[PDB]
């Protein structure tokens, strides 16, 4: 129901439900 | 109900539901 | 029902539902 | 019901629900 | 119900439910 993230500098954030996401 | 976010300085940004991204 | 995002500097921002979306 | 975003500095920004966005 | 994360100076970042990401 609350969600909250606090994230400084990065990449390939993958914060989510049943999401497909590859880096390369 | 409640989605909160804080990202800084960040690339392939995937929060969401059932979703696909791909970097390369 | 309450949706809040705050990115600052980034790209390939997904965040939304079921959404498709590459990067390359 | 209600949608807020706060993005500064970005690209390919896919905020929606069954988009399709393809960057390249 | 309620989630929170602190993440600072990092990749990566798998924080979600049935998520597949692949680095390399």
């Amino acid at each position: 129901d609350l969600i909250k993230y606090t994230i400084f500098n990065s990449s390939g954030i993958q914060i989510g439900n049943h999401n497909y996401m590859d880096v390369g």
